[PDB]
């Protein structure tokens, strides 16, 4: 009966990382692309995004992935990669334990959805589990 | 500190001090950082209060501006020191060779381990001069009892 | 004690030229039914699992395609189905860590393999660099 969620990216979304319900249980909601915490407590929060490109363009490519908390906006977990015509592939994966409050909204965002590996949307995920 | 939560599961999430000169110094006295249900932070190490299975994780982020003439090797290692054994042991480790455009190299390490009461866990790097602290949430170390 | 099937196995640092997973090593584990048989993790019960693996390749200069693949062999289709795969072209010492991870629905008796194409390029200098594990969600 512990609040839990595991949401996955929509492969059909254009220019965005749209989360889809995968599961939501025991009060967790997915609203406006954010996971909504039903009760105060410790939660493991995790995510993985996958990027891919064909070669390197004229502008420097920096890929970011950040999990933030908005209490009723602060970065909890974040990382950046610089991958740069040969194909390249890079994952960014994050996780940690945090004390959350009722009604907190969690977001898992990237700066370059144009580089998402949409074909592997099943493994572009974001989830929480109450501990 | 002695914080408690209803599940009584030992947990910790500590973060780097960005102004620590030439080192990776962990802190629990920060917003969105914590020690609960018996975990202690002593001499820069997490101290396990009870035996059991634990998830152990850490992330560091390195950044440089271009590539220098000397070879850059970046390492991040999580180690365990047991009381009965008194021997250091690497649990998780990675090495990266990133090489003027900025480069970024995160290192995330995570796994599941059987730990013993009184074990001390360390999370260390070889190049604190390449650590990046431009945003919160980039450098951290934690444990979660299952 | 936790009842969730879990495993974290590590490469045998002295088995140079091979990728042999070990569960008896210090800081390697099998719990709650997971087995290590014929170099594969055996799933004890159906459910959602995180599967992960890190390998680390190293070379001294450039003479190379490096692959890392996690596959599933089901009792109902006893052939490798690739679940996660990566390929790198690394070409002074170079290092190439490869991480694979994902959440999958597994069945009782599934065998999971984590394999590379070039064990001659694996780095076995330090402990904790090469591992393969599962965690029942
Ligand atoms: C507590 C419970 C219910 O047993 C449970 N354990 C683990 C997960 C889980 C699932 C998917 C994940 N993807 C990642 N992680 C995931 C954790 C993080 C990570 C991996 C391995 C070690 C430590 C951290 C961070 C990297 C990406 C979910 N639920």
């Amino acid at each position: 009966d512990k609040p839990v969620a595991h949401v996955v990216a929509n492969p059909q979304a254009e220019g965005q990382l749209q989360w889809l319900n995968a599961l939501l249980a025991n009060g967790v909601e997915l609203r406006d692309n954010q996971l909504v915490v039903p009760s105060e407590g410790l939660y493991l929060i995790y995510s993985q995004v996958l990027f891919k490109g064909q070669g390197c363009p004229s502008t420097h490519v920096l890929l970011t992935h950040t999990i933030s908390r908005i209490a009723v906006k602060v970065n909890l977990l974040s990382a950046i990669k610089s991958p740069c015509a040969k194909p390249w592939y890079e994952p960014i994966y994050l996780g940690g334990v945090f004390q959350l409050e009722k009604g907190d909204r969690l977001s898992a965002e990237i700066n370059r959805p144009d580089y998402l590996d949409f074909a592997e949307s099943g493994q572009v995920y974001f989830g929480i589990i109450a501990l």
